[PDB]
């Protein structure tokens, strides 16, 4: 097959799909594209659906895990995993330190090279937060860092943002690395002024995401970026292994995964309009 | 500025623009449409055209230089460089071994993953070259790889074809390690049977390119991929995944990127003839 | 200058003092050793003594802090590192998820590949440490990373390990991530038989690594190793493959260069008590 | 096995010998050692030597291939190189762009950041040997890299170079892109005064190089760096696949090979000191 012929015009459909049929790495896209669709329809078995026991109200779909870096809610694909969470088009989120308080910081402005008061507002913010769980939240008891994404969401209360709609959905985000970010530079701050004792604790965290790979009847995982989150999450077995559906997109047993070396900002929201974006989610209702 | 929002549906000219304001990279890329327009409408000021002496006689316009990899002819991009070529867009290329077979062998079948028949039919039209050349070269002054690949390109005769339109359009195609691809197989295999007598000079072609720089009003130059060409350029845009110059570096894959930035340039940009 | 002369022989001093002055990155390699020298032998001014206060009872020397992956303890570089904690020439360490259960875990068998019974044994380990702790912690001032660590290197109670070592001598290890490494693992499989009540609180250490760096009169940072910690230092080296500070990066294998380093100079260098 | 102790003193034989059995790639980098000793001491098997035929003169062992970069000819491996070409370990050599004018360089004086005057002395040395071969030597037919290359080493005559005991012992090397580098500049800034006639002649050196591989009884290949020649040589059977032994190392069908990721300044010379400096090479008569 041959690529785009600009003897015929300008055609940005067109382009992009000679991208995914003759570009660099295109046959692992279409892997990709494959493979997430497989996510979003996958169904029980006949066979399958008779191991089901009495009283087992799970949704008989695959979960899907969304990772993704910092980096990524720099860029514009932010506004990429909001549609998602917003049209429950994923159940969690891994993400890494600084990602939650980009997703904030778009809200107040624009950046462009941060502005100072864009910084200043954003940590204005989480600080008037970060006192608000002293003042009315008891105190006694650590809170997770999903938790705090969770309250961060509803106080937001912003349709642009991801948290919010996170919350909405009840799309749980975890961060283990929240307090190394930006979150954690205001705890530091407020701290020199007034003793902080907010107190946060990862491993409610690390029970949550690992009974929900473990209780979950197929699993799907999608990470953009190196450093997310581990790829081999635990099975019903107590064994780490990968997920039935693995998409693994940066630039550095019967399991059905493939790694796209590219760019996610540019080639991810292209797989978006050719999965979650046309193909219909299975409710798991059966 | 927000990136794409899909609650408008698909709009695949939206995600296009959207990435260009929005993706990582995306003022790298800006930056080379913006540098690649400059090459392509660039004209003397009144000042410079008066320096030019009386008699010559050449394009008064930027020389533009297009360098890519082996590997970019192995992808679509194949395509687009026969589009540039075929509209003169470009002046000369620099590539690397492998580069011109591949072009060939596009023209034979479908890269899927190569097949066997398929490069077999490339290594005789190949071979078959390499003899005909042999009989024909003068000793003391023996072809360069671009007047091989000249010659190549005009016996392929296929439209679909960079090197047939770089023949045609009188783009000159620099490969100094020609011989360190197919070609050479070729010439390994044919030397098996009876001692190739084929001889391929370096220095003439080093010659022709310096002269091209040296000769040329204002120079521009475009590098998709790494390990392509030395030597600085009025213009420089250079995109891979590893004193009054305007250039740029792009870390993006030039497959994916490359296409976008030619339908922003090359695709609606008029190049200047240079006539003044 | 030359680099080594096999017609002389083979002498190991040679071959490496050879690469220290001819080989790739040798010039950063010099500057490392010359910076952590600097951070040994550093000593306030006359001008600097008189702004201490009366009370200031601070060793008025140079903190130092190292920081390392998980995948230099898989080195060899582990036995380095201990020797550093085992002799106080480093006051805190930085790391990341599974490097202190492999400084276990190497106390219990050698990694040829890592044996079923292990990691085993190195599990069952951390199991009943999990479920002693559980009993002990209060839920109103929950362990700290660093804490777990303190107590962990008190209870296997090894001289060949960095964490005993580090316990004993009162430096404190921070690793955020300690419960995304095979600690974590124990967790979540102690969770599935009896719900784990243990709870990990991060605030406190990010405290103390702060209180460390605002309270230290000079510091000086070593990290090997990409990804470590944030946060500048006085003196600072930095080895990985991928105003007035004096810093260093140096592009090597950090298993291969790091131990010449401390040849020349933890090993030999004598480190400032800091008493004035 | 446990890595230096530093509580025994300084070692520095046993700080060398503990890398190999415990630092990163360090199976890799003993792989490699007995790779290379296997190269140096092959002999043909009683069954091998039957197949022989009457007047088959050819030194029967293993010919051995020495590729590295221009920038390894910067450090101080251009020594080590010297070394074994000195002592005929290797048969041939490839390299690039650069590598040879290095060589030449580093006997007129020491690179600290390379001084003005050293490269115009060497500049000076590359053009009135063009000119030389012009006014002596018949300029009607082309010369090759190689021999061009044998030619600068008898006119250098210096035992400090490589290509001086490359030449004084037949070991041809190769370096397609020789008019790529400085010795091109030199030709370039010859012809802006008087036309330059030297011709460079690529044909010859691919039949030297593939010839030598299709004929030779057993090949070794050690490669330092990227870009230096392809791993695929022809066989006997006129199909491009790797050699009997292989050896790779640099920072990015019963073939025994290895790849070593390590800089090859830092480890080679190591690996020279465990195989070439110790090991006799089998001389191949039989
Ligand atoms: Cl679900
Ligand atoms: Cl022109
Ligand atoms: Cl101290
Ligand atoms: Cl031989």
């Amino acid at each position: 097959i041959k690529g785009y012929d600009f003897d015929k015009g300008i055609n940005y459909e067109e382009l992009v799909n000679s991208y995914l049929t003759t570009g660099i790495q295109s046959s692992n896209v279409g892997r990709a594209i494959n493979i997430i669709n497989k996510m979003l329809t996958w169904q029980p078995s006949e066979e399958e659906k008779k191991e089901y026991v009495e009283g087992d109200e799970r949704l008989k779909r695959c979960t899907i895990y969304l990772g993704f870096t910092s980096e990524m809610m720099t860029s514009g694909l932010r506004d990429t995993f909001r549609y998602l969470v917003e049209h429950k088009c994923v159940d969690y989120i891994v993400t890494t330190a600084g990602a939650i308080e980009t997703d904030i910081m778009k809200c107040f402005g624009n950046m462009n090279i941060i502005p100072k008061e864009l910084i200043e507002k954003t940590k204005q913010w989480l600080k008037e937060f970060i006192l608000d769980i002293q003042e009315c939240q008891d105190t006694s008891m650590p809170f997770t860092p999903s938790q705090l994404i969770t309250m961060m969401g509803e106080r937001l209360n912003d349709t642009t943002s991801v948290i919010t709609w996170a919350a909405k959905n009840n799309i749980t985000i975890f961060c283990p690395a929240l307090t190394d970010g930006l979150f954690g530079t205001c705890i530091t701050e407020l701290n020199e002024i007034n003793p902080v004792r907010l107190m946060v604790d990862l491993v409610q965290d690390l029970r949550l995401i690992n009974s929900s790979t473990i209780h979950s009847v197929e699993t799907g995982v999608i990470i953009l970026g190196g450093g997310v989150m581990k790829h081999h999450i635990m099975n019903a077995n107590l064994m780490r292994n990968e997920a039935d559906f693995a998409v693994y997109i940066n630039t550095a047993i019967d399991s059905e995964n493939v790694k796209v070396l590219a760019e996610a900002s540019l080639v991810f929201p292209l797989i978006v309009s050719k999965t979650f974006a046309v193909t219909k989610r299975f409710d798991g209702k059966i």
